[PDB]
């Protein structure tokens, strides 16, 4: 057996509020790459089936992610942990967003929404995001010190979402408020947030925006999404509203935490930080994502019996892909535990395994990371941390709530 405590759960929020279970992930990769992770009664993060299969190897993650005909996202959602007492109804509302849909409903939705993540559309965000990144850094440096997460990591990913959706300036304040109130409620610091409230307001704003853009068409990404194409396909108003609700999560706390941990990695590896400031290599973004793995894990449900790397997975059983483990697989990376911002190629699964659900925002994310870290180098090159970062209590998100930091040194 793999050497692990009894009653160990890799989706336990208690661990991730403290640390990442890196030694435990390494143990499984070596001794039990696919491992039944049982869960005590009542302690199933919202799922009362007794446990799941841990998936720790990159190739195993990639097999599951491409075989979405077997490994469903609809059946139980992809989030592997909620509050233990969460109602089944609240899990199943996730199916209203593309992420938790299967083919063919996902296939139709992904093809329409692809019209918003063309390389061309993302490039029109470059200039506005670059200028904001620069001012965010200058504003942060001028403060001398403070919470790096709030002052450097927080704002720009939200600007990318708002700029992509063309949200007018005056509306961005409440849009950021709602977007930031969607996850993390298992952490004591956010016990009082109601995601369903903010989501219903997000959908209302998103649907009103889509009604208005129909009446007054433009050359935005919104109007391309709600008016029909060759096949007569388009998002109806509520579907656009579920698209916005998804964007408010999928591209917010993820890029946020990659910026933070990416800076956390440059503190720990001064060699890489000195190198970065000199060459500003855009390969850093991928290494920063591999290092940060903002989504520790996503799950699937096997719709039929399936044999994966010599392990019989039974219909209805859950498999949880631990991207945190896959991104440090010794069989795929030379030195996984070397932060190397020049690593090329870099086949990390930070954006998920390739397949139907592979992150549509991967290139926007990489651009956001590259702009903000260029701005950090321009305005805050001698960044020194004050105190140790404060981790987020979450079973699937690898979050940093706060990080006290001096920008002058
Ligand atoms: C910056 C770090 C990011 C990380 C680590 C990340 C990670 C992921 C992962 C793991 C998936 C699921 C992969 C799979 O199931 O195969 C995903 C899907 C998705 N991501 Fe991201 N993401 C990031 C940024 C973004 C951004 C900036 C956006 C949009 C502005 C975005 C939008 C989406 C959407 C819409 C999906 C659903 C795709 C589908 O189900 O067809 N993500 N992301
Ligand atoms: C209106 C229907 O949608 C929602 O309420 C909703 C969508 C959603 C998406 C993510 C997500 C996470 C990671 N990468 C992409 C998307 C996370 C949470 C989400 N919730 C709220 C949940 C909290 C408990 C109830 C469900």
């Amino acid at each position: 057996s793999p050497n692990l405590p009894p009653g160990f759960d890799f989706t336990d929020p208690a661990i991730y509020a403290e640390r990442l279970p890196v030694a435990e992930f390494a143990e499984l990769r070596s001794a039990a790459p696919i491992w039944w992770n049982g869960q005590d009664p009542g302690k199933g993060g919202g799922f009362h089936d007794g446990g799941f299969w841990a998936i720790t190897k990159l190739n195993d993650v990639k097999e599951i992610s491409r075989h979405s005909d077997v490994f469903s996202s609809y059946e139980n959602g992809v989030i592997p942990r909620f509050k233990n007492d969460i109602a089944r109804e609240d899990i199943e509302v996730q199916r209203f967003v593309m992420l938790n849909m299967d083919a063919p409903h996902h296939t139709r939705l992904r093809k329409i929404i692809s019209r918003g993540f063309t390389p061309r559309a993302v490039g029109r965000l470059h200039d506005e995001l670059q200028e904001r990144a620069q001012a965010i850094a200058a504003e942060a440096a001028a403060a001398g010190s403070g919470d790096f997460v709030e002052q450097v990591s927080c704002e720009l990913p939200l600007q990318a979402i708002a700029g992509l959706l063309g949200v007018p300036q005056e509306d961005r304040g409440k849009l950021f408020h709602w977007s930031n109130e969607m996850t993390g409620n298992e952490d004591p610091e956010y016990a009082h947030i109601d995601p369903k409230a903010s989501s219903a307001e997000l959908i209302g704003y998103a649907m009103k925006m889509a009604e208005e853009k129909a009446k007054n068409p433009a050359d935005d990404i919104v109007t391309q999404l709600i008016q029909a194409d060759i096949d007569g396909e388009k998002l109806s108003d509520d579907e656009f509203g579920f698209f916005v609700v998804m964007l408010a999560v999928a591209g917010n706390e993820t890029t946020r935490n990659s910026i933070t941990q990416g800076m956390m990695a440059f503190a720990e590896h001064p060699d890489q930080w000195e190198l970065y400031k000199k060459v500003r290599p855009e390969t850093a973004a991928d290494e920063i994502v591999r290092w940060a793995t903002p989504v520790t894990a996503f799950q699937r449900t096997a719709l039929r019996d399936y044999e994966l790397s010599g392990v019989q997975i039974a219909a209805g059983q859950r498999v949880v892909m631990f991207y945190r483990s896959a991104n440090f697989d010794e069989e795929v990376f030379q030195d996984p535990f070397t932060f190397n911002i020049l690593r090329n190629p870099n086949p990390h699964v930070g954006f998920g395994g390739t397949g139907a659900h592979y992150c549509i925002g991967a290139n926007l994310a990489r651009m956001t990371i590259n702009l903000i870290f260029n701005a950090v180098a321009d305005h805050m090159p001698d960044l020194k941390p004050i105190s140790a970062p404060e981790r987020l209590r979450s079973g699937w998100l690898n979050g940093i709530k706060h990080w006290q930091v001096d920008y002058t040194g």
